[PDB]
């Protein structure tokens, strides 16, 4: 079956448990490494789960 899965503008990996949507960039998500990393801190981000 067809799957929408979010993957990591910062390292192309999967994003699973907490992504980081940016609320400026269009259609941008982090996984939580690159965030704990620091990337994309300029804007301001929308945290919840990813299941
Ligand atoms: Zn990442
Ligand atoms: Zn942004």
């Amino acid at each position: 079956l067809e799957e929408e899965d979010v993957i990591c503008d910062g390292c192309n990996g999967p994003v699973v448990g907490t992504r980081y949507k940016c609320s400026v960039c269009p259609d941008y998500d982090l996984c939580s490494v690159c965030e704990g990393k620091g990337l994309h801190r300029g804007h301001t981000k929308l945290a919840f789960p990813s299941p």
